[PDB]
């Protein structure tokens, strides 16, 4: 049917029995990553061809590939076999994380660190993280992660509330061998306990919290089609969904009086990164790339009705591929449904005597994932007026370390000993524009004040203006909160009735941006962190900010790899890429589980339409 | 009952019966501002001396003045004569807005413009503006009106349409004289209606929502007494209403546990002003102090069940003073309801196999307010996790102007010859704190980068630097976004479990502040519009930004007079005055009635609790 619809079981079952048929998939092998690819540019719904790109690791030790397959046709489209020395190590595989604690048990080095701080190996749970790229150079060319302690007193103890300080060790999850293990000292194992549902802690819980019920009587007012597309108060789109991004929002249109008008061809989070900044050699080299790393989508929670999703509720139960190649589903892994959004345009007119008044409304698509102690909420809406938000939710438990005697200018203190390491989680959303179709361009658009004399002798006027990005060798952007800079992208050959080129402004929330040092491993390999915005020439191989393998791999891929092309991006089929995020430096109100923080960024209409899209919407 | 409690219509007949006993309401005069004096410092005295403060004018000329009566005791406190040219008028009657259109009517330069324009000066409404001060002596002392013309094809016509430009008047509305009748030159009246409500403009309806129900089976989780004071989830509140200021929250404290915490004495937006950035001669001079000059809490709208608020609602209908002294209700004038909010905390933990998800409410507070063509929702949030949230939301018809012949680089298009003139909405919330008590201190918080090297040799460190504002003037302080910067208002003397100064941490938009030349009128007269945050030592008699009579005073008075006193607040009785404002450059969107669009601030604990004080929220 329509090539944007979710990947069935069927074809994941059926691009594992071509591969097999390839040679490509024997019992050393295992998908470390699979997705079906967007249709082509111009296919136009016209004889299908559903393609999937494959990651394929080899437990062995042989070099991994990278393979497409058209699951339509039967057949290996290309096999590649991989340098990751060079071109970066495949994303983490879920199996290899529970190997790092399981080595780390039987090794002399780890039991004499857990000995000298009295601690029982059976209780001392490991966080096996990512590696990143420093200077271990036995590491170029191995699959490594690194493991940080926390002790479990019991099994419904959270581990999180007694970290190991002074302790960290490197693992080489394919050969299974520790290859260091670094003691820098024993540091108090920080004794209160997290647990937020014991009684004693949360004390007597609140009876004071009446009821809210949210129904819809008449059931929702968006139409779900062909299993993924939606269609609601004017909008049009398709909900797909990738292991690595999560939820992918593609054609997203408006459909203006006769015509379907195209906003945003494909909208994602196309990358995700958590540097932290403290400077002990124990977490130094901590940076989680959620989305490149580990695959943001595979762990995404099947979601409660009432809790998680409150009111009239539509899910999509997405499929993706296990480590051998089988369909696994996730059970209501997203929710789909509107929510009342307050007033949208109200005005008592005095001389006309006409008093009006109309609510706003807001269709919202979003998922929920857990990574370790962090779980984070992704939110897209879409409102009456023709905006389009994105809203990301932090939430979890703090990653934690000991609280140094003495203070600490890199990390805060929570509870007795029991620090926080302060950090940022930084998005990257890319937005492959389709204003009216693709022909689009991006200006700039900042605020100008004016001194007063001649043309402005009482010092009131203020102007405003805009600089085309015409080639991506200028489009790498910062922030402006002081002039109000936005972005409008728009179509110069597309123009409203007041003949001018129609489109959206982009407002961000001019949050910082990444602060580590510039000559950093962290500020290359995440260099799209370091500009607000970049705009580059749509390119079917330029999906990630970071490059296709993250996973222990050195800058030289990315972002900075596309724009140096120094393409027309000046009315071009392009893609705009927004960096976003919050900078967190963890209080006590944040332990023993944190409330829900926010960051994100929304586009409104600007000159897109011939005037405003809802006047049409009713007294309710 | 409280100190605090609302004004009833019987202490406002009793105010009126004090003045006109006392020979100070005769026949000339009129209540221009009228409203209840909040409690002293320290007045635990019990002794209840509920006093009102008066502003009157004198129709027939005569000097205005200032009282100040007791309801308890029925007496004159206080009765100033103010000398207006020095200390500004008194805010515009309601009444003298309809002199304008009236004199005008008569004035043969008036119709002369209107009959080269071919304008039946019985279909033009002229909007009543306030003059500000500029170049014409003439004006100080005297209470001038600026009038602007708009045509009305019908009594239901929207007259915004149809702006005439090239034209504008100024009025004495005492001594009812016109003293000035501008005419720049002839420019089309944009001939294209604007009436929303018109089938032919909003073509047939919608047919496609569906409703969605919001509500309370048990009723609402939260509890009015004493008229207007509201316990809720911990929070503990009252909610006042000043003609002026609109909604005025005193008392905002939280329940930790044993004790009743202060965390805000008082909070208020205590002014808002609209400054036009058009250098024509026309609209050079327009700068609307919604609050100071024509006072918001007056025109407040009555809201509607399901339409203006949604859900259970618990309704306040505030009494205020008609221009004789008599007490007039605003029935339903404002809003409380709780709401849902989505994820409060949520941490699916793999090591305890504990999946823990918890639902978030905010306690709203709002009413909406017209001023001529703009429409303004104010809302205060309160939500469960401590978080103190304002938010603004503008709406109505935008001011209109001709759209120039050759473009215009301080004026927008919205229809064909239809001009929507640049501007700013810059709020001020005057917020009195009180954390943990009246000794407070604020300090600018910044996110420090640094360099890699000896202590940071992997160039991943950050931290962050706090500077404390010990003086006035040292308290005027701008935005960095860039950096994050934050400022945070902490007891020196309370201190958590870890021993850090309690506190609470404001988080600003950072939106651009006042845009005019430094030199300007309105920067001299708005001068708080020009930084976002202040800091001055409490006084009584500091009430507003801009001082206590707005309209046509000269400048410097409020803020910049205040701060330059110098005082010491460092661990003192301290209030904070935060600038933030929308910046607008009117789209075709936005035509013919606009949607909502907003700003705010908010403020989260920040080592004011001992651990999260949500731990205590019960599972859905
Ligand atoms: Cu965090
Ligand atoms: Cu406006």
């Amino acid at each position: 049917a329509s090539p944007f619809r979710l990947a069935s079981a069927g074809e994941i079952s059926e691009v594992q029995g071509i591969l097999r048929t390839a040679g490509l998939l024997g019992p050393e092998k295992r998908i470390a990553y699979l997705g079906v690819l967007d249709p082509a540019r111009g296919a136009g719904s016209e004889a299908e061809d559903r393609r999937f790109r494959v990651f394929i690791h080899d437990v062995s030790g042989a070099r991994p590939q990278e393979v497409t397959v058209s699951v339509t046709n039967g057949t290996v489209i290309s096999a590649v076999e991989l340098d990751t020395a060079a071109t970066g190590e495949l994303p983490v595989l879920e199996e290899e994380f529970e190997v790092v604690e399981q080595l780390l048990a039987t090794d002399e080095r780890w039991l004499k660190a857990l000995a000298a701080r009295n601690l029982d190996v059976s209780k001392v749970r490991v966080a096996p993280l990512s590696a990143g790229v420093f200077e271990y150079a036995e590491e170029r060319g191995r699959r490594i992660l690194r493991g940080l302690a926390f002790v479990q007193d019991f099994p419904e103890d959270s581990a999180w509330a007694h970290p190991v300080d002074g302790l960290v060790a490197y693992v080489d999850v394919v050969s299974k061998e520790v290859t260091r293990v670094i003691d820098t000292g024993v540091f108090p194992v920080p004794a209160e306990h997290g647990n937020y549902t014991d009684p004693e802690l949360t004390g007597p819980l609140r009876t004071t919290q009446k009821p809210i019920s949210i129904t819809q009587p008449e059931g929702p007012s968006f139409t779900v089609t062909g299993g993924n597309h939606i269609e609601w108060e004017k909008w049009s789109l398709d909900v797909g969904f990738d292991v690595r991004e999560g939820v992918v929002l593609h054609n997203i249109a408006f459909r203006d009086g006769d015509r379907l008008r195209p906003i945003i061809n494909r909208a994602s989070i196309a990358e995700m990164v958590v540097p932290y900044g403290d400077p002990s050699p124990i977490r130094s080299w901590q940076n989680y790339f959620d989305t490149g790393e580990y695959l943001v989508g595979q762990y995404a929670n099947s979601l409660e009705l009432g809790c998680d999703c409150l009111g009239d509720i539509t899910y999509l139960s997405p499929v993706i591929s296990d480590a051998f190649g089988n369909p696994r589903e996730i059970r209501n892994g997203i929710c789909m449904h509107e929510e009342d959004w307050g007033i949208l345009a109200k005005h008592s007119d005095l001389w006309s005597g006409i008093n009006y008044t109309r609510r706003n409304r807001r269709m919202v698509i979003s998922f929920f994932t857990t990574i370790g102690n962090y779980d984070y909420g992704f939110y897209w809406y879409l409102y009456l007026d023709g905006t389009i938000e994105f809203e990301a939710k932090a939430t979890g438990v703090v990653f934690t370390s000991a609280f140094p005697e003495g203070g600490s200018d890199n990390i805060s203190q929570l509870a007795p000993g029991l620090g926080a390491p302060f950090h940022q989680h930084i998005f990257s959303a890319r937005l492959d524009m389709a204003i009216d179709g693709f022909t689009n361009r991006v200006e700039e658009e900042d605020v100008v004040r004016q001194t007063m004399g001649p043309g402005n002798e009482r010092g009131n006027a203020f102007s405003r203006k805009r600089t085309v990005l015409t080639r991506e060798s200028e489009a790498v952007r910062e922030a402006d909160a002081r002039t109000g800079r936005t972005w409008i992208i728009s179509n110069p050959e597309s123009k409203n009735r007041l003949n001018e080129p129609v489109g959206y402004k982009l407002h961000a929330h001019n949050q910082p941006t990444l602060l580590a040092d510039p000559g950093s491993s962290i500020a290359r390999r995440a260099a799209f962190a370091t500009k607000d915005l970049w705009v580059t020439r749509y390119a079917d191989d330029e999906r990630y900010p970071t490059g296709d393998f993250v996973n222990q791999h050195s800058g030289g891929a990315g972002l900075p790899s596309y724009i140096a092309q120094d393409r027309d991006i000046d009315g071009q089929d392009i893609v705009v890429w927004h960096t976003f995020g919050l900078t967190a430096f963890p209080r006590v109100e944040d332990w023993p589980i944190m409330p829900v923080d926010t960051v994100g960024f929304k586009l409104r209409p600007e000159g897109f339409f011939d005037r405003s899209p809802v006047l049409d919407v009713p007294a309710n």
